[PDB]
């Protein structure tokens, strides 16, 4: 009935309350994902090669969303690139501006990502709102395959980010990124964690982990454009495929599991 906040961490003021945004929230009960609420195929982004988003890799079980990584049984060529692995994409068909957005997620234990984020959809927007604003709440991988120093702990942190890019010429916005990082206390695939963001205003973004405030970030440009939820399991170029193909794990180890996604507005 309220967001997950430990005692002493709820940022609301005493005459305010948190209200569930029903069309951006799901406990994932039942046997099949609700495709009137969520888009899992037909989306603009098919996947970063070599990981192709498959609708078949999305399942529900036991009141949770499961996005499972796979080896494709044969390569698939799309946009002149070869795909060899299956990930998955789940995007909210409804958007909002501002609010509190949280999920409870356990990452997969593979070289592919486990993510929870917001982005606007600039080509449907007008004038300067065609610029991109992306708010990454958590991005993780389960198996680090690049020995670059910047990423050696990427599998045991909350890695949050805010991006401004694709800005139309003449529009007075800056491009760039403002990151946040915090310790999970364990690997992202070992336990569930609650990853949350208070998208408080166009210039105040506050990240929470397991019900505790971690950081406040000023984004690189105003975040005052409607944004849509994303839960995505992909390949990143900087975390390449391991020598065994990276898909020998159990179904559980190949699965990013979200127990729920809850989105809220703060009202007077």
């Amino acid at each position: 009935e309220a967001p997950h906040f430990k005692p002493g961490e709820d940022p609301r003021q005493p005459h305010q309350e948190w209200k569930l945004i029903e069309n951006m929230s799901d406990e994932f009960e039942g046997k099949k994902i609700d495709e009137k609420k969520w888009q899992i195929s037909g989306q603009g982004w098919i996947g970063r090669a070599p990981g192709l988003f498959l609708a078949e890799n999305i399942s529900l079980n036991n009141g949770s969303l499961q996005i499972t990584t796979t080896m494709l049984p044969e390569p698939i060529v799309k946009n002149n690139k070869t795909y060899t692995h299956g990930g998955g994409y789940v995007g909210s068909r409804n958007g909002m501006t501002y609010g509190y957005y949280e999920c409870e997620m356990k990452a997969n234990k593979t070289f592919m990502s486990s993510t929870f984020w917001l982005i606007n959809e600039g080509k449907d927007r007008l004038g300067c709102d065609k610029r991109t604003t992306e708010l990454d709440i958590q991005e993780s991988v389960g198996q680090i395959t690049n020995d670059a120093d910047w990423m050696k702990y990427f599998d045991q942190t909350m890695n949050s980010n805010t991006h401004s890019r694709n800005i139309p010429e003449g529009c007075e916005y800056e491009k760039g990124s403002s990151k946040g990082k915090a310790e999970l206390g364990g690997k992202a695939y070992e336990d569930f964690h609650v990853y949350g963001v208070w998208w408080k205003s166009k210039d105040e973004i506050i990240f929470f982990l397991d019900g505790k405030m971690q950081s406040k970030v000023t984004p690189p440009a105003d975040f005052d454009i409607e944004m849509y939820l994303r839960m995505v399991v992909e390949t990143y170029d900087w975390n390449p495929v391991p020598k065994d193909g990276g898909m020998t794990g159990s179904k559980e180890d190949r699965t990013t599991t979200y127990n729920w996604v809850r989105s809220w507005q703060l009202v007077d």
